[PDB]
């Protein structure tokens, strides 16, 4: 088995890359996507309070991502784990860790210490990170469309890359920077050199 | 102002306390009485996804009660403080610490972890925990099986151990006495640390 989580900023072309990637592994694995709450019922009702938050506290919104994702985790993903499957998931903690950690300003430390109380040391196995740059990302956020969310955007990216300066080893990182059909192929080549060794 | 909470298990006369001490009090103090959620709507949508169905990851009520937590904190007892008042919680952080933590099984320090996280710093100035003994406390109950008596016995297991890392915030009343003298008791040692 393989919990395998993607991870990236918007217009890191992350859901494109994601749905190429299970299409080709599953032609050879035995796979499943998913995302949270990713149809679980206490999962989607967390997912109900999020959205239709007015200015919700940041902690308040953290721990909701956080109860939302020990759901998906117990009633789908470990499972699957069980059973064998390679597990694709579109975001986890690391998303928790540069949003509402880092661009929110939680602090990422905290928001670690919350999400090891929800995930009780299931980390994924290989995290891809699509490196996307903050000018390209801003670019794919302009043609398929703020100061205040073009700075929200670098401030994410700079979480993804302080994260990934500290856990190097759990991700590999993929340049996202170039057309989608490169990128599909980058991050196909990685899973499959992790999963065949 | 002030921020105290109440604990204790099923059967210490926590209702009847908080009640018969917020009578007294509001002679010359700005009070209120409230719990979570109390009222929050976001909280109340949490406390409507405990209640109305699953049979629930004991990780996950914990984070639900931390979110409720928060919320109440956030809309409810901060504004409550900064207008002056003196605010009566019924149950804060340490039921999570004496339920989730001990009596469920998750881990005391676990628990604690997550709930400073819910409150970031904001520690109640005093509390008072209602001491009653398993027995008192089931006789209080009936005015169950095997199962809830343990549980119980569990929750009162688990105050100790948090009493136990004692100090400064924590009051415990002898709640085995009849109910008058308990709320005399309380409402002593408020008044003592208000004034
Ligand atoms: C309970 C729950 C879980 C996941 C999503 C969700 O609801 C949405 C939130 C947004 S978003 O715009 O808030 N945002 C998009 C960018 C990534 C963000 N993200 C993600 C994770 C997993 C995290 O841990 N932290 C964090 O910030 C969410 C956008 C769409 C949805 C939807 O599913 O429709 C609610
Ligand atoms: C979101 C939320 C917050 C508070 C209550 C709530 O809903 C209820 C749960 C129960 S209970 O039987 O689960 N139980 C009763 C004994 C004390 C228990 N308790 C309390 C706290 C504050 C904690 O942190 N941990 C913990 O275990 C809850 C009983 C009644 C209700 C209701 O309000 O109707 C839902």
């Amino acid at each position: 088995s393989a919990f395998i989580t993607f991870e990236g900023p918007e217009g890191s072309g992350k859901t494109t890359v994601i749905n190429e990637v299970y299409h080709r592994l599953v032609k050879d694995y035995d796979v499943i996507m998913t995302r949270e709450p990713g149809g679980v019922p206490t999962g989607e009702e967390i997912r109900k309070i999020v959205l239709e938050g007015n200015d919700m506290d940041i902690r308040t919104e953290a721990m909701l991502f956080a109860a939302s994702r020990r759901e998906h985790l117990v009633l789908k993903v470990i499972p699957a784990l069980k059973e064998g499957k390679v597990v694709l998931c579109d975001r986890y903690i690391d998303s928790s860790l540069a949003y509402q950690g880092y661009a929110r300003g939680i602090g990422v430390e905290e928001v670690r210490a919350l999400n090891e109380f929800a995930i009780n040391g299931l980390y994924p196995d290989l995290t891809i990170y699509l490196n996307v740059s903050a000018e390209v990302g801003r670019e794919r956020i302009i043609k398929n469309s703020d100061q205040e969310d073009l700075k929200f955007h670098e401030k994410v990216i700079e979480g993804y890359q302080e994260i990934i300066h500290n856990e190097s080893q759990r991700f590999k990182s993929v340049n996202a920077d170039q057309p989608l059909e490169n990128v599909v192929e980058d991050t196909y080549q990685t899973i499959i050199k992790y999963l065949e060794k």
